[PDB]
């Protein structure tokens, strides 16, 4: 919208002159194992401080020959590296100008902390973006640590490589590009932050990684890859996983598209596909990306053209070995503390979307194409497939004539909770007893916002749709500051509290919290049949979760085929 871009410009200038206003004089030197780096105290609109570094560098920028490689440990310098400004985010399309933005060097990391030399070591909170593997950022713009600084912890930010430059596969073994790059940044940069966290008053045997959407599926990854063995001690995964049919991908045969796409005339080999997009501009690469998915992509509901794959040979860095399904059934994730959960209207992600295609509601005609793509027949016209999206419709066409809410519903099923269900079932197979706590957040306001709702047309719009608990988490360009006694400022302190008392011991709960002083909150059993899970309103109170009568629905879809579930 026209009108919402220059009320975004608008609120991008006020925000660099706020910006310079919360800034001090007060500048500090920290170590780290590649040399010294500078940073500086900066303020919040609450009064609260909080030293900043950004720009760290966990990687040699991925630029020349190192473009679609595994990052490679950084250069060390003498002097001190000037840590008080923000880089650049990967490259990508803006989310608002449409503009493609960012720059291949890219491979930073963002430390924030109260105190440089606080008197307990504290727990290291690690935030990794979402943006469906394509868009994000470690920008205060959107990712502002100035809520989670009110209490004593280091809280981390993380930069990887986005779209066809983080996520690139090619299958000859001759030319080292065997896909997902950018989370191979992401091992990195937890390296680092194992390595370097105690020098900023950091724990390193006490590291939480958290992320919503992609960056719950990157969590998820990071507590399923070998790579990362032991590097962390508890993972929150926020409306995503890595098992969600959206977080992963084979893109092997899709580099020859895009360099057709981006002018290349020679033939499918991976050699000269890959030596004609080592030459391209980057911007050329990222903007032509929303065209690589064929005709026959798009048929069978392939949602991105670049993410996450299995890679098709091993190398030392090799992240994805097998299918995500296959890499719980041995990973070191599944014995840490994890908490998982989702908002209470997932799907009014897709507001917009409907709006622009409302055809898309005679889908729920006969829901055959969300049928779990294992149950289908190729052609989707087998009666037992028929059945399968019969029971679908049934879950959530709840009258006469199926509407864009039911669609939407459907929406926090497909993609959020019914993923979120196998994997918490597949994942009892291959534990030994460590917990995972369920939460639901279903605090509506539009008091205080964040860019998700502008990008979902949803001014005005009520319900709590995907990532509309970051505002909640994050300080943002939107945001503005609350009264003390305000319902958004409690949530403020209630989100934060439970993610910072779960970091620091395993357990969410804690008497300190207000309105938690009466909540029993236990971990998920394998004897459950109704998930229980703490919902986050304007109180704190443990219920059924409310999804869960759908959530069995759809399982029935595997009664006869429990293999697959």
């Amino acid at each position: 919208s026209l009108m919402e871009k220059l009320k975004w410009k608008i609120k991008c200038i006020e925000n660099k002159f706020l910006n310079y206003r919360l800034t001090t004089n007060e500048t500090v030197v920290a170590e780290t194992e590649y040399g010294k780096v500078k940073g500086v105290k900066r303020l919040t609109v609450y009064d609260d401080s909080y030293y900043s570094f950004e720009g760290i560098p966990y990687a040699q920028p991925p630029v020349g020959e190192l473009r679609f490689k595994a990052p490679q440990r950084p250069t060390p310098w003498d002097g001190v590296r000037d840590c008080c400004n923000h880089k650049d985010k990967s490259v990508q399309v803006d989310f608002i100008t449409g503009k493609v933005c960012g720059s291949e060097d890219c491979l930073y990391l963002s430390v924030y902390t109260n105190n440089l030399n606080p008197e307990t070591k504290r727990p290291v909170l690690v935030y990794i973006h979402g943006g469906d593997f394509i868009i994000g950022e470690n920008h205060r713009d959107m990712y502002g640590p100035d809520y989670f600084i009110k209490k004593d912890v280091v809280l981390i930010n993380i930069q990887y490589r986005l779209g066809a430059l983080g996520f690139l596969s090619l299958n000859s073994e001759d030319l080292n590009v065997p896909g997902n790059a950018g989370l191979k940044d992401q091992v990195m940069a937890l390296r680092w932050i194992k390595n370097n966290c105690a020098n900023f008053g950091g724990n390193p045997d006490n590291i939480t990684v958290f992320g919503e959407s992609a960056g719950a599926a990157s969590t998820h990854y990071m507590m399923l890859t070998e790579q990362t063995r032991g590097l962390f001690h508890r993972g929150i995964l926020m409306s995503g996983n890595a098992i969600c049919p959206w977080a992963n991908t084979q893109c092997q045969h899709r580099a020859f598209t895009l360099a057709k796409l981006a002018g290349y005339k020679g033939e499918d080999n991976d050699k000269d596909v890959l030596e004609f997009l080592m030459k391209a501009k980057p911007q050329d690469l990222i903007k032509l990306e929303e065209k690589v998915l064929t005709l026959e992509e798009r048929t069978n509901m392939v949602v991105f053209p670049f993410g996450p794959t299995v890679e098709p040979y091993q190398t030392a860095d090799c992240v994805l070995p097998k299918h995500p399904r296959e890499m719980v059934k041995t990973a070191w994730g599944n014995s840490i503390p994890t908490m998982m959960g989702n908002t209470s209207y997932e799907g009014l992600f897709f507001t917009s979307i409907l709006k622009q295609m409302p055809m898309l509601v005679k889908e729920l005609e006969t829901c055959v194409n969300f049928v779990p793509s294992e149950l289908a027949d190729a052609e989707r016209t087998a009666p037992e497939t028929l059945e399968m999206g019969a029971k679908i419709k049934k879950a959530h066409v709840t009258g006469e004539t199926p509407t864009a809410d039911n669609f939407m519903d459907l929406c926090s099923h497909i993609y959020f909770w019914f993923p979120m269900h196998r994997l918490l079932q597949l994942r009892f197979y291959h534990t030994s007893g460590t917990p995972v706590y369920l939460y639901r957040f279903d605090f509506d306001s539009e008091d205080l916002i964040n860019p998700y709702r502008i990008m979902r047309s949803g001014r005005g719009v009520k319900g709590v749709g995907h990532a509309d608990e970051l505002t909640y988490f994050f300080w943002n360009q939107l945001a503005k500051r609350m009264p003390k006694e305000s319902r958004e400022y409690k949530t403020i302190e209630r989100m934060t509290g439970i993610w910072i008392q779960f970091a620091t011991t395993g357990n969410p709960y804690s008497n300190e919290i207000e309105g938690m002083e009466n909540v029993s909150w236990d971990p998920i059993k394998k004897s459950d049949e109704v998930y229980k899970c703490l919902n986050i309103s304007d109180e704190l109170k443990m219920i059924d979760v409310p999804e869960m009568d759908k959530i069995k629905q759809w399982e029935s879809m595997f009664e006869k085929h429990r293999d697959l579930f």
